[PDB]
């Protein structure tokens, strides 16, 4: 009788998720916090761009430009 | 006399549902939980990229960036 | 003395129309509920993608997206 | 001392008018309402798509979309 | 003590202005009236696309798309 | 204890900004007056377009399409 | 039992943060300010296009149009 998107993204907390933003983003990176706007807070992310992987560390990524979120099986 | 919009997002609740989100993005996968704003909860979700199918399990989708969702007759 | 666009969808209901969105896609499907946000509800409705045409059957469509809606003549 | 897009929008019910909107659409038609949103219906539209005419009857266009509306000179 | 782009604009009516809208377009006119949303109305109107000049006349430009005007030296 | 980004703005009034906005484009101007939005007016203002520079003189450009103003360095 | 990207972004002040924003573009620079928004002051700040660095000092970034915020390790 509610959503469980919330409780979703509160049980992959320490888990490696993929995400993807607009522009044709593609972000992996342990999920340790985010809000309701779907803000996220990843540590040890990389960006997979073509092929190549870019290691970021810590990220702040902005919840208005994700397509969507999903921890890596 | 009211939309049927949301009875038919529940009516779609455990089947299998083709998404498609801004940015060209194809994604296909269980319907599990949505809300208002039509963010999306699928399970066995996969994407289609380029004729190939890349499976990704739990995926949060967020409603803002999604075109259409269409339940695979 | 007010606007009749949503008179015109309400006289639609039951037809054929086409309906474009942003990112070049082309849908058409009969129209069976629509809400003040453009949001509708189409029944055996299909994507028009070069030349391809891909049946999809019922389909929800954000109207946040949409560019217009055209009943078929 | 008051802006007159409203007045001219209203002046051209019944006219034809040429309508861009975003991903390069362009479109005309008889313009048979409008809304403060600047949300359309149209009226024998077309769509212009590589140089080629697309006719489309009745078309409800969203004005979140718009880029602009020209009256046709004629 | 104040932002004087309102004072701008006022001072342009009458003018040529160029305006640059999303999506690559570009658009010439003489400004005769605007709001607080930079919502425009422009007359003897013309599209500058790829070299080619198409006169419009009369035109109502949506001030969410625009980047920016500047009247013609 | 408070954001200095509109200190930094009001600090370049009368510096030559660059200034690039969504679809790729970037201006340069000196920039004479701004709002909370970051709606900017430019003066000798110019778009810098394939390597070519366009001078267009004064400039209104709407905050919601800007991505990043900053002053010209020396 | 609070989101903590607020404070990751207050301990990144004086340090090296990579920014992307909306349509492919890539920053570098000192994280100096920022607000609620994500909107920020960088010092130092770089562009980095096509693999070349464009040095450009002191700068500010709306938070609208961007990606994602990332200190570098
Ligand atoms: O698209 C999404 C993804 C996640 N959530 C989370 O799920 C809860 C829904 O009420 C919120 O706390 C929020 O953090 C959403 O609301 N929407
Ligand atoms: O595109 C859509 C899909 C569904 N709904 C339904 O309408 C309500 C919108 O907030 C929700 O409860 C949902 O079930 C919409 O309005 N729009
Ligand atoms: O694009 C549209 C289509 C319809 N409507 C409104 O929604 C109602 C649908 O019956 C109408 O009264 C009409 O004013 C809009 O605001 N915008
Ligand atoms: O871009 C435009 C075009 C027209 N109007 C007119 O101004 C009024 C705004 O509420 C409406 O009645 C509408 O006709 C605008 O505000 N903005
Ligand atoms: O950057 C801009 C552009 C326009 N305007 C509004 O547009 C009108 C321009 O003369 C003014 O009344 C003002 O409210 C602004 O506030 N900021
Ligand atoms: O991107 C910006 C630029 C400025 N301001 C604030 O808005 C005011 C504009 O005068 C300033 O005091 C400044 O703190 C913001 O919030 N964001
Ligand atoms: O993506 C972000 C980053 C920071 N903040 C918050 O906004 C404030 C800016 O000073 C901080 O206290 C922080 O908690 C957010 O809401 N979202």
């Amino acid at each position: 009788c509610f959503a469980t998107l919330g409780a979703t993204l509160q049980d992959s907390i320490g888990k490696q998720v993929l995400v993807k933003l607009r522009d044709s983003h593609e972000i992996r990176g342990i999920l340790r916090s985010f809000d309701q706007h779907v803000n996220l807070l990843l540590e040890d992310a990389e960006e997979i761009i073509d092929g190549n992987v870019y290691k970021r560390g810590t990220m702040v990524v902005r919840g208005e430009n994700v397509l969507f979120i999903s921890p890596v099986p």
